[PDB]
């Protein structure tokens, strides 16, 4: 794509590499690297953009272009109204800005349904969260099969030196003890993330345990002497619901439903529940 063709008009968000900006070609996101990324940040853009040359899916934001013949790389992709979920949702209360118990319900079902996409292609995700879903015009849900360093969610994420950065709240327990990620894990992830969108994004998971308890809490899932603690069924979640969520969180990865179940449910079975 044409560089010169991009009028610039806003600076949406950034990390510690990267920029993303609103656009007019039609108002698209783009991606740009800073302009003191170093040659392994270029690296890894292409790379990320090389990944997202394969997810097509309507719940998966799309990658509509690139520039990559000069610094520095673009990568061009939906531009998305309401910015990311986590944001979305905290602007909102529930209904009596609201949103209602039906719509949560087709908010996960789009992520649900997004995940599903990619477990056909034995895609594991490895971040699913709200702060990584993004939010069109008529409660259009993209999952974000890119990454950014955003200082907003900085707390998410469990930091030692010479470590990989790991959001360990929403990982499984094996991931945290094993750095092991599957789609089981991503269905873990996807509990916790639904846990999120029934609070509204109004509290972090565990969020009055410290990381090092977090980490305590995987080893008790492993011991199953039964002292490991869960998330807390939301105000705003019915006990069905909750028992879902659940099974997202069993200890053994083959009780943990598929992506294909936990769509069902949430698009057609929970229907009768509102
Ligand atoms: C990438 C993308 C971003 C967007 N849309 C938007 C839109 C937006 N604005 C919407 C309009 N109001 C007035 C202000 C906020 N603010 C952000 S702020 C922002 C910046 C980056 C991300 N997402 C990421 O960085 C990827 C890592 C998850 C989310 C929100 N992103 N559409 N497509």
């Amino acid at each position: 794509f044409p560089r010169s063709r991009l009028r610039f008009k806003e600076k949406l968000g950034e990390g510690q590499f990267g920029e993303v900006h609103l656009c007019e070609v039609l108002l698209v996101a783009v991606k740009i690297l800073r302009p003191d990324a170093t040659k392994n940040a270029r690296n890894d853009f292409l790379k990320e953009v090389k990944i997202m040359s394969r997810l097509k899916d309507p719940n998966i934001i799309r990658l509509l272009g690139v520039c990559v013949q000069d610094d520095p790389l673009c990568m061009i992709t939906d531009y998305m109204e309401n910015g990311d979920l986590n944001q979305f949702l905290s602007a909102h209360q529930l209904e009596d800005p609201t949103i209602s118990y039906p719509m949560l319900l087709h908010v996960a079902a789009q992520i649900a349904s997004g995940m599903r996409y990619l477990a056909t292609l034995n895609f594991v995700h490895r971040d699913l969260a709200t702060r990584n879903c993004l939010v069109g015009e008529n409660f259009t849900i993209k999952i974000a099969d890119f990454g950014m360093s955003r200082n907003l969610y900085a707390g998410d994420y469990y930091r030692v030196q010479g470590r990989a950065v790991l959001p360990i709240r929403w990982m499984a327990w094996e991931c945290i003890l094993m750095g092991k990620f599957t789609t089981a894990s991503d269905v873990w992830a996807f509990g916790v993330t639904l846990w999120e969108v029934l609070m509204l994004c109004r509290a972090q998971p565990f969020g009055q345990l410290t990381d090092e308890q977090v980490i305590e809490n995987a080893g008790e899932f492993f011991r199953d002497q039964g002292r490991q603690v869960y998330l807390s069924r939301p105000p705003a979640c019915p006990q069905g619901l909750y028992e879902l969520m659940l099974r997202c969180w069993s200890r053994e990865s083959e009780q943990r439903p598929p992506f294909s179940q936990l769509h069902r449910f949430l698009a057609e079975d929970a229907l009768n529940t509102v």
